[PDB]
């Protein structure tokens, strides 16, 4: 009923004590599948489950829906996460009332991320600048009804804090009435155990709950670590390097790595483990088997926004909710102050030339599979077709191919060429006309506020990467599909706006980026003939956005 | 249930002209198939059938499963069921057991059938028990259960039964109806004119009970042809002509077939025959489509099965004709077409005759040899000459265009792929060597087993292995052909059974029988897949210089 | 529950003279012990106690368990509970948390206690929080809960909480009572004349609240003596005399003790003190027996005879249980006075040898003075300690001594008793690997070894219980009072390393003595070795011959 009590019992008995965190899926089908997965995984015997809070809102209704479904109908003990600065007092109160009626008695009280547009920062005027304010609020309005957790950071935090100040701030939050701490994910257990010592020496006595993230896939492992700024031991990276492109092998090794880390934590007397499942069952199950703590695999291996959208695990899962990293100042420092289209284009070309690691829409630095199409990509961007994502055609590379290879060995892998880009409304009609004339191309196109255009008649899923491996069915990690694409549309236009808001209200940069997002089309083109490398670039060869140097 | 008798339901269909139809299902070959079938039966019940039929497995191997399903359908899912039941295949205790189960389930409708007599005849219990013909089962049900069960019997518009003699057939049909059958269900047909003429003949013979036409929707071109040819069932040239342009694309075939069958159904309805009985083959889509076309309406992952090569999780899995039975013709007819083999070489020559297109069917053959065997014909022949008796095969294909005249399938502007595979019988003496050779080549997956022994394989996980797939515009990868443990074991049992049923076409002491029985009791069935689909020949290379000894030895 | 206050229950006892008694239980050390305790509490409630007490674990850790048990007892089993609670050991948040839990459980009676102050008073949060004495907790409960809880406080007839100056003690008792306590519960005693004189003193000081005598039935001779000596508690010479003929047979001891304690109780009842509070030590039998003797009544004897940390860990009664407080007794000053100021390993070794030579009565890890069964192995024990293998506990092999043997005998007569030799000691991490290597070479030895913060090493594959003392008696199953078992050993590990640290903290923050003792506890292994061949006396000492800890005279930096 209260987590602090469950934790106290874990600390006394040393019994198997663990919990699972889930996030709100991006698809309706994902939500239904998640409920099934939550039911199955509850038989592993977690003391409770966490449901994350979507930064801002929109999915507020979904989080509350799911807490109600889990707590009230499925009879799963839930801890609801809740942010404050990204919202207002009415939305906070609404969430608390819903959690109350649902039978939830555990809140993880969080700040969330401050708005970039500080002119429109209601929560701070409302007295919700920090997580401590939410802890205080819950205690004042609901007394002892809710047990309250707070976030702890063994390896520091995004905002500009030395460790001493961070622990002072942690003590403030705990002293407002939080019964436990939940840490951000980590893979350096020595640093974690040192941090625990520091926390106790600061006079913070509440139970500490380590955030454990099992390794489902090499990509999500790295991307989530780098995003959370999270040292991976050289021992681990070394052990994974031989098999990084085979996620079955990665997961097998990671099982042992993470389970060993968990044993070091348990032997240190920290007895409750909090698993970030990423809405997947297998990696968590595997770690629990390794710990001897135990009493449907079709979406085992997600691929960011390119996997099956029916999976609970679908989407780019680097952070707790939508947006760019870094201070407004830092983002102006990395991406400059663009006054026109050409400036944006040059930024993107810098990305393609490996001079910048991250664009606003970039999960990661430019991949090696761009090397042989780099000039064509650069050419598009010069002409103002701002490329967001791409892949080359591949016609049966060996699965150990250093650039193109993935999965187990003695396989062959295939890729349909695709291209995804922003383009001006002036130029879109022509692009449409040209694609429609070539019937072996599938396209999806949409504006921020408009309707989806496509030539796909059925518009079911289209496989654009697949693999043939001994003794196996065809593996299809990369899909282009209507629902996946619309899910991305919303995020992409949002990221553009969050970029715009790194600049001042009247600024050239802001008005430029906002006009772009409100008028430009996001376009995805797939060439279903995977024998052909260049036909997408050929189709787009004459086309240029005019007024590349125009300043608003 | 509720004392509902089909004869009354049919009388009402004939009076009202209301939408009146029923769906036949068969017992699936896999446990997963069974579960999936229950879901499908639930979904399809919303189309509004008056009832559903569940078929009886020839012999009563799957008798427990049929009964399980009738109970599940009638008693738990609340679906009005007619249970099929055979008699000559079984004996009195098994018949009574099935009837008692159908009784307790709340079933009130039986389709009373003979099934196929045993080939041996020395071991024919049912005839000893007085169950030689379906009429005997009709009489039995009436004696033991009175009016509780309404009883259907089989009718044959295009001859069938055991002999097409004609007229004698209608006399025999009248005998069975007069034993106390309330209705007739016909075997499938596609010649509606012949059907309507047959109906006239049936009535003129003084048989007045309601006639229910067996309608088979076209799910796939292959199953359409194979089931028609097996049932000896005239397909109009009109139909064959209209399907030929698109025979290798089953989406297109099914679209055309919707119209063909719906048109046929309209001709039947206009003739005053008002209840349609659909053979679903445990698939929903083709039946749904025909009903949409008639305006009779109020999980497509397995829409396109591929005999024993499709997904074994599908209800529709398996090679689906003649109710699970075995081999088709008279013992005489089978001796006439397959000869009287005295040794291994005789069998080999029979198989080579098959490969050379000189005979259309082997005991293990769904169909005549495909064109995709033409470019590997010599190697197949070579194996059979050396006594590696090939049952099934396919060549490697590395991205043929989907319109390729031999290799192509599915829609256009696609590419299709095949892993080479080989399936064959081999002597126990030679199997150890074959095993040793396969194990040395790690890119080969193999499955091997005897009639009575355990499955050997190098597949560690032994999940499904895709051996035919296709890449089509705007689609996920299509995988019609799978080699999988469950599929293979399902086949093992059937293959060794077919061999024994072949043996029993010959006399008890005969050279042919003792030969075939020794072979089935000792030889291994082996399936080898070359996962490198860039390579055509490595399977044949691996098996070069292996020969079964004593090819001419007569037992 | 039901607003029932103990002061009213006591007033009724005093008016009616009805059978009025209560049972104290403590939080068990084992999960299995907890479950067994619930069963015992259920059974014993049929004896008809007015309520039960649940003790508070000094410091915490088991705070959760105390609260769990109060909830289980009060809320689910329907047993009227009085929850004990300390304050100086804790802080304001933990106190409030405990009170809130007792509140929600339906408890309406608290025994308000100080507990023991930290030895390192630099780290004393509770005193900054305004919780220096029990009176502060009494005041706090009254302020936060008003009349909801009736509050008891501790009384000391024989002068044993911190100081013994009886005048000052009674002044302080009056302060506590006047803060809003409704009753007094005394520490255990066996001198009834002193008790009745004390009551007179209490009343003459102007303290009128009901007094509840703490009665401890005699379960075993060992626990009787150890608890008495530890609480500094005069046992009458009449009692010692009457027990001496049969001290090694606990059945006989318990039979005699039934009469002794029941007679004492009758003297108390005739004096007009009508409610008896029994310290059960989580055992049923001795309390039952006293109640039968008083005519106050209206297998599960498998653990009737515990043996400190050596008995079955599944018993509720398992563990040492000399005090409430999981630490060493006495002022920091007093402890420095008796154990000196050790600067190096040799100093500690000499302290231990002084213990072995009967020159000091108590080491930090010592329940009692050295036993007579050490006499014939004393030189070998001394030899180990000289070499820096600091021995904590030991026993000789015994191969079927008669049960009346003056040194080795125990239990009833015409029996035979057996002991596996065992040795338990602290050893440096430098030397442990060698000891391990040597034990592993001798397969008839079972060992358990562990550090303060490290994992358990052992050669026991199943690692179930190993019997190291047993007895064969006429008409009986084999009696197995002494067991070495994983759970028992880990329970002890934690306590042993804690006692070492509590010793360290008797010295100043920077001091040689403290840094020495802390380094030792944080780095040295606790090792238990059993020689399963009980025909062999000396093979443990042989195995460990020529091992020596280096830097015995080195003084830390
Ligand atoms: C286990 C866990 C779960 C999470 N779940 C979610 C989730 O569901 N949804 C989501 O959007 N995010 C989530 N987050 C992310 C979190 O919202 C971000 O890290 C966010 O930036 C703030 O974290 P916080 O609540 O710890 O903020 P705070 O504890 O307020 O700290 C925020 C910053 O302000 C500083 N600070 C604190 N007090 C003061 C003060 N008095 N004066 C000045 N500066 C101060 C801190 O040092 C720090 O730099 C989660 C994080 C963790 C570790
Ligand atoms: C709608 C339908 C459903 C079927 N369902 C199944 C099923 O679920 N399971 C299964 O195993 N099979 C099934 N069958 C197949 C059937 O069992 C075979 O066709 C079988 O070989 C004949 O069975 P019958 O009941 O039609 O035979 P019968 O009507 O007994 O005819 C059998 C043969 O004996 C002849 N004959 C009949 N009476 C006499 C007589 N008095 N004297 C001499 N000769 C006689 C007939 O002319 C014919 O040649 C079904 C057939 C149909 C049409
Ligand atoms: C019946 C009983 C039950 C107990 N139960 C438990 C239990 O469950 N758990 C546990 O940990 N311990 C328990 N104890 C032990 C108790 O916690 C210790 O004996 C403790 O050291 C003193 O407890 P107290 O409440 O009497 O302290 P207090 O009455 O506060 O006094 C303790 C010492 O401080 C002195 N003192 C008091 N007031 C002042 C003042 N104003 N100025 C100066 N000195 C002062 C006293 O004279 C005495 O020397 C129990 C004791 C008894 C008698
Ligand atoms: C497409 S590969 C990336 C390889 C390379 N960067 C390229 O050129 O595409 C990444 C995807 O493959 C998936 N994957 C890797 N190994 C797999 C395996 N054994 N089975 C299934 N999916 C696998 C991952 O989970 C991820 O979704
Ligand atoms: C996650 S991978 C997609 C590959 C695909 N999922 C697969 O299975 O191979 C992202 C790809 O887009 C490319 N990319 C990233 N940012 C880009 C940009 N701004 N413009 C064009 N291509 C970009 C990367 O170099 C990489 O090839
Ligand atoms: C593998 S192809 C035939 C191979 C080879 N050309 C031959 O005929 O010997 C036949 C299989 O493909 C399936 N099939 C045909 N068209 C299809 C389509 N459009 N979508 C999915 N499966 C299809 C059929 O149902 C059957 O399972
Ligand atoms: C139903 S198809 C199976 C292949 C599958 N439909 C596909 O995806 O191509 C049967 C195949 O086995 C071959 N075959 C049939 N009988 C054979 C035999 N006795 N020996 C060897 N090959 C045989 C046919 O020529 C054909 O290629
Ligand atoms: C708890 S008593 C008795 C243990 C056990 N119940 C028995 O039957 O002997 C512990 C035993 O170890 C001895 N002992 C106590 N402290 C010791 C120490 N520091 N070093 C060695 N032996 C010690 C005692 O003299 C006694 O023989
Ligand atoms: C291990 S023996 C040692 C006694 C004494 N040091 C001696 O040997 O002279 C003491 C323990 O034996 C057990 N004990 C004594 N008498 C017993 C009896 N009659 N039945 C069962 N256990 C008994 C109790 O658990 C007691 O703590
Ligand atoms: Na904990």
């Amino acid at each position: 009923m209260h987590i602090r009590d469950m934790l106290a019992e874990a600390e006394r008995t040393g019994e198997p004590s663990f919990s699972f965190e889930y996030f709100p899926p991006k698809t309706a089908q994902g939500v239904q599948n998640l409920y099934d997965r939550m039911e199955r995984m509850y038989n592993y015997g977690p003391k409770f489950i966490d449901i994350t809070w979507g930064a801002g809102g929109r999915v507020a209704e979904l989080t509350c829906e799911m807490v109600v479904q889990a707590q009230a109908y499925l009879g799963l003990e839930t801890c609801m996460h809740l942010t404050c600065t990204d919202m207002g007092v009415e939305r906070i109160n609404d969430a608390l009332r819903k959690a109350y009626k649902a039978g939830c008695t555990n809140i993880l009280a969080l700040r969330g991320d401050p708005p970039r547009d500080k002119e429109k920062w209601e929560a701070a005027k409302d007295g919700f600048r920090y997580a401590k304010d939410l802890v205080a609020h819950i205690r004042k309005e609901y007394g002892d009804h809710f047990d309250i957790g707070v976030a702890g950071y063994p390896e520091g935090c995004d905002d500009n804090k030395d460790e001493d100040l961070l622990l002072d701030h942690l003590k403030e939050k705990v002293d407002m009435g939080a019964g436990f701490i939940v840490t951000q994910m980590f893979y350096d257990v020595d640093n974690f155990l040192r941090w625990v010592k520091k926390v106790r020496e600061r006079g913070i006595s509440v139970p500490i709950v380590p955030g454990i993230m099992p390794i489902a896939t090499y990509a999500s492992f790295l991307r989530r670590a780098n995003h959370m700024k999270c040292k991976i031991p050289e021992e681990w990276m070394a052990k994974l390097e031989p098999v990084k492109n085979d996620d079955v092998a990665v997961r097998e090794i990671g099982k042992t790595l993470v389970a060993d880390m968990c044993r070091k934590i348990l032997d240190a007397g920290i007895r409750h483990l909090h698993f970030y499942t990423m809405n997947l069952a297998q990696a968590t199950r595997m770690v629990l088997e390794e710990l001897n703590w135990l009493p449907q695999d079709w979406d085992e291996f997600p691929n960011g926004r390119w996997g099956d959208s029916r999976s609970p695990a679908f989407g780019e899962l680097d952070a707790y909710g939508v947006g760019l990293t870094g201070s407004n100042e830092q983002n102006r420092e990395r991406w400059g102050e663009p006054k026109c289209i050409r400036d944006i284009a040059n930024l993107f070309i810098r990305y393609l030339r490996k001079e910048i690691d991250y664009l606003p829409w970039s999960e990661a630095p430019v991949a090696d599979e761009a090397d042989l199409i780099k000039d064509e990509l650069i050419d598009l961007n010069r002409r103002g077709l701002i490329t967001v994502n791409s892949q080359p055609a591949v016609n049966g590379a060996k699965s150990n191919h250093p650039v193109h290879g993935w999965g187990p060995s003695n396989g062959y892998v295939y890729q349909k060429a695709y291209l995804e880009f922003f383009v001006s409304p002036e130029l879109y009609p022509e692009i449409k006309r040209r694609i429609e004339s070539h019937p072996d191309l599938t396209y999806h196109a949409v504006t921020k506020s408009g309707n989806l255009e496509t030539n796909a008649q059925s518009d079911g899923p289209n496989a654009v990467t697949w693999g043939v491996f001994p003794g196996k069915e065809i593996v299809q990690p990369t899909i282009v599909e209507r629902i996946s694409f619309l899910a991305w549309k919303d995020e992409a236009y949002h990221l553009g706006m969050e970029w715009a808001r790194c600049y001042d209200a009247g600024s050239p940069s802001r008005v430029l980026l906002e006009e772009m997002m409100n008028t430009w089309w996001l376009v995805n083109i797939v060439n279903n003939d995977f024998h052909q490398g260049n036909t997408l670039f050929e189709i787009l060869k004459g086309l240029e956005v005019t007024d590349l140097d125009k300043v608003p």
